[PDB]
């Protein structure tokens, strides 16, 4: 189990919610 704000794993939260890549 695992939540980060609601992601897959590595991926951030931007200003829209939206599930973006934090490479």
């Amino acid at each position: 189990e695992n939540f980060n704000g609601g992601c897959l794993a590595g991926y951030m939260r931007t200003a829209d919610g939206r599930c973006k890549p934090t490479f």
